[PDB]
């Protein structure tokens, strides 16, 4: 069988999110990177705790090793999308997006639900 | 931290935030196989007769020609945080053994 | 007698918005049910479930498994979780989990149902 | 090196337009080749004859055999016969048929490629 | 007339008018069961480059989940009142051998 | 298998032709009578080969069994649709459709091809 | 005040014969007798466009609804008989809404 | 009873066609929708008469004049005949009180 | 204002070019008042069997409430620089009488 | 009445030409202006023969003292017009207008028949 | 100039309001006239005080002079839009609207905001 | 046959007044005398909208250009007053047909 | 013609009532000369942040080219039967001295 | 070089932005787009001011005057502050030369 | 750096002539003086076209935009007459935007 | 001809900070430093907001688009510090496009 | 002006010198952007088989990333100012929407 | 079933398109090694001679294939191929160097 052949190979993506990759040592900001099927980077996703949003703590310079490496990102926009709590993730978070195509190509690309 | 970590019973659960809190979630095992697409579905919403129509239309298209093995309805257990309960409608990939072994619970 | 009767007497029971079912009456009351259009083509699966029995946390595992086998490869293309009852023939609040085996559309189209 | 360029190493080859394609050699010239999109799902079954040989009425009998049989159960969406010929690595006139599994918008979204 | 009639070889043959002359045309064996589906294509349109797209949708899909077992394309053979050269493009639902059976020819 | 079963028992139905019914005793012009998947009369078909209309031939009261057994019909359009030649029909012939419903529904119930 | 109703003269064979000219010159055509009663409705078509196998889709909708026909007792396709000033043949695709004979009869054909 | 029949009937696409018996041929013909509103002024023409040179002048008055109000929306010239009860090629000049849209919905004809 | 040249049997013709042939064209007396409306038809048209459908719309809708007198349908007379012969429908606003003084038309 | 005694009181407007105006001096180029029933004015149009084109005539320096009178024109397009011959044209001409507002607002404002 | 010439011996038309007159001795409850750019009537508007209507005050036979100055009115659509109170309207009024060509008609002839 | 016009009640100073349900409260009703002659036009009007400043636009549309009315006699703009099962006031905005001493005759009141 | 009383400071005011309360409203001198823009604004709107876009499209378009003198924004003053208070931002197209005098305002 | 580059920025949804600072705080203010065309002309405001009931007459006469010609479009009324630079609320009275999708279009801002 | 601004051949009479090639043959073509100034926009219209009744409706809507003209000095209607490998006759329509004499001046004609 | 490039004052830690009023509170704010660099684009997101669970999609496109970024440093998420007038907490979500040394110098803070 | 004018459906225009004539010239918008590379050729060229390898290298390898949309190839010619027939093949670096809008052209 | 990649050309490697793109496509050609050397737009000359003017070619095929940078462009007649009768140019966007492309591609340098 092909089809399951090349699924076996193919790395996973999830609909919504894409294929994503973060640097361990960068945790729990990151930012994550994800990836459409062709393998084009699509986003860039820093995550902070609400919690500490809420004790005013104060995050500096962050994302810089991984940004470097990126090199050219060209932005189109930024999202701020909630999340959290659920099976996985133990407090409420916000996922801040660094977008590099347009909001439709996003969805598009990623197979997202629209917004 | 944000990202989901392997958890015994339900494998690591991957989502798109902006289509919390239903999803639905897709739970993959350790190998990375994908085991079973889940909807996290409050049972409040369900107390209020709300009517759920065309819900994981692009994750389940993802699938592409699949066998849908099983499935299960589920509370929700425990979760740090956690404070409304839901059911996990679950949609299972492989034999309910298999799911119990790979998701180790 | 005309040929249209003829023809509507042949042609199993399909009722608009629900399709032509079927059970095995051995997965009763859970199902699942299969409804299939007027061509008998497979449009959805569909489980009941009390809304009684959520709230009191029934744990239901491996569902449908016989019915599911039975079946065969085929592509899901959305799920709808509708709720129903109480009325004549349900005595307490129900919700149809529904695996779609074709888009939104097609199903009301192929079921004759009224729009979502 | 990026972690880009590492998944685009890993991912299978894919042509805008024709998807990832595969066929049996035993099979050649005609075939069928499968064509498939980036996420692995096969999305349809092209069929290459020489036009020269339709207008001496060569006869094509149960062509596709194996590799349709080892496929599975399906829907089969729409047909398309396209022209291809000649060019470099063609050197006459032939005619791609297409066993399409999905719409034609689908199939045009999925393999990337232009609106026909 | 203008209805079908069983023909040796290719069974009995029904189409929609409007959709001459490739069709698709549905083939049926005397038992009136669908042997398959075959669109009639004037060999002209084909020395023509003519770009055939998505075309006989609604007859496959009206096979809904079904089984191809292979393809033939034949060369219209001598048929009453027809003078151009057509190709029958054949997907068939049966084995080889069982259409020859069945359509008697 | 129930799919298979119900297939079996259902009356073939050719798409954008309908499921035909002729009483072999008014042919060769028939009208042969299309039904819809519901087994509702869709339209009521004449044939006539196009040699005979060129010969000047004068068809008269032609169909008025069938009529007479139909009874309430309420014609909504009518359709002139040329058939023929090819393998069945050895001449050029119009289909005389008198249709019960809009161009639309038939087009949608017969699930044909759109005009 | 000094009016009249419109009527066409019968036409044996055709009775009074209406028609919206923008329609022309398939129609349909509409007959009624003497009395007034809807005889026929005639779609005419021209020979030539039968024989270049022209395809007439939804013709007379408008007509055909507007008239609520209920019942067709026969149809009738003839070739165009001579008719003053008509030089090319047609065909006349008659929906008659009564027997043949009483057709003959109120038609004075 | 005097319940009045000779009346005309209501043609899909003509409406209730009405005309002056000593106008004719030309008329016009006034055409009315089934509430009894006059939706067009007809009048018609030969077209031998036209190849002729022939002068149509002063025509309709004493019809237009016991129309008085009209506020005119549009014209159309439509050409007819032969066919059988007609046997000379023809032009209908309407002269019409409604848009063209309205004008075939309240005469119930086909779409243009 | 910058009237064009008055013509005998048509007064004072404005029309709006992009709508030639048939126009139509708005026939004003020497005072300025409309007295007719004049679709100019190319009788080839006519002899092909044209069908001149919704035309006017924009000139008679414009020209609102009023009342159309009596109506003219006369071939095309000497005109300098017209070539085909054209048939003028004219839905005139006055009596012929006073129709032939204010164009001063023979 | 009141409305009858108002466009006894207004400007000749006619549909498709509006008001024009021209300085006779300038006949028979012009150009000529057209102004809505506001009184805005809409295009400046130049009156040219076929002919003369045909016989590449020369025209230089049109227009200015007319245009030098008018000051801010704020041009949106240009239309070549075809005109003639009619009563009142005997001869082919070209109406080139040099228009003030969109193509749409200019069909609007002069009450004419779209292009 | 002409533009500005053209405009001064032109009457006042307003935005939203039209040509406005009103035979004086109807006031204050008119109706008042609302003609457009062409001097086409547009609509006939009935001025009354929201505590008039509160006070249960009875107009009957209001406007019959104009009324039967002005002959065939054929009535589209009717307003009831709210007024004042603001300078020049020292308390609540209602416009009572009687319309004589289509609502999109209005506020495009009378060159107003939309509703 | 059997069926006879449906026709309701008649109310003095309002006549046989009928109004498509569906358009309720505003209307507009339609007020006919005995002889079955259309004496105007009401649209129903709630004064506790116009305490509101609701804005009535483009109200009785279809029904006005059914009626074809190009002539108004005269316009009221009268008090309901109160009506058996109305516990709303409402004004009557009256496009009245005919005289207004006509208006008294017919309509009885 | 019709025109409404005039206001000392506002002259002849005009407003579409359908676009109240802003409108904006159209002030005309004794002679008809357009003198000023108006928009009414109430305060409590200002202060609640209340986003004004786009706002006199339809009347300053049909005003067309011409030129704005000056601006004012001055508080509403007292006004029989106006209850809340508003602020009038206005386009004048004549002099401020010239304002003063049309309008006959202190 | 005397290449000039005092200029300011131009600015997503704001434009080249320049004022008479003899006029300040009020301004106007006058944002031109790329090309250099004047897009629209802002009258800054203190809602402190407005609660005060403050009189602001004859504003902005120098700078309108020496624009000439300006066909305005629209007025928009937009409120600012307080945040950073900004210490207390305004609104910005702005006088539009061009539609408000050419303006948003022109001046590179989002929508509205 | 290397790069330096791209500007075609100045035409005498017509100066440094630009046009977006997917515009022609109409254009309307740019021409420009020695120091960068826009002299005036010429549309080059086919004669042919013209014995044809084209109707030219909306032309150089996007340039006219882009260019902002207010003051149009004069127009000139002249012919092309020949250049190099231009074999059809065309005519200029001009919308000068200086005087006629600057134009001659600064266009080298 | 008396006019001057409007900017605002230099703020230590912000630079010349620009915003399009109708963006507001998010913006995103442009930040300058003296020489007239773009130093950060700031996004100013209320607390409020966040507890809510607010959901921030596809802010500051057209300017993203218009300034074409194609290298970010580092990223800051900073509390409200406290400024004159701002009464409620928000966020200043950073996209810094020089390094953490040289913001700090650059827009002297 | 004392650079290059932007001039409506061609952008402001660079080009290396010594390029000449095949270049290729870069288009900017107002913003300075880099719209799209074009390539400029006579059909005469063509129709006498010219090889043309390796163009505008040079240029290419100084500009950097560019991420190419789509491709047009416009005939040019003749016309006041250009004698004969020539082909503008054109690498265009937004979506073809966006190079009429930021080049402000008339729409194709 | 393996990989169904077509025969290695000298000069165009292993050639891919989309046929219903043709003639022009364009033409992906990849080295032994799997990778794309060069995108190939084939414009039959006759095309041009006729003043056709191709816009937004390609663009399904360049956003998929992200290509980044372009090191050179060839127009090239094309070369002999079988079966290959009319005349016609390939447009080249190649990504190596001239050295490489030569090389990978097995073509004559």
């Amino acid at each position: 069988n092909v089809s399951e052949a090349l699924k076996g190979a193919l790395p996973n993506f999830i609909p919504g999110l894409g294929t994503l990759y973060v640097d361990p040592s960068t945790l729990p900001e990151g930012p994550f990177l994800a990836y459409d099927r062709a393998g084009n980077l699509v986003k860039v996703v820093f995550m902070v705790p609400l919690k500490k949003l809420n004790e005013s703590h104060k995050y500096v310079d962050i994302g810089t090793k991984t940004l470097r490496a990126l090199g050219i990102t060209r932005i189109d926009h930024v999202n701020m999308i909630p999340s959290g709590p659920h099976p996985g993730v133990s407090e409420p978070h916000y996922h801040i997006e660094l977008v590099l195509v347009s909001v439709d190509q996003e969805r598009k690309v990623l197979e997202g639900e629209p917004y």
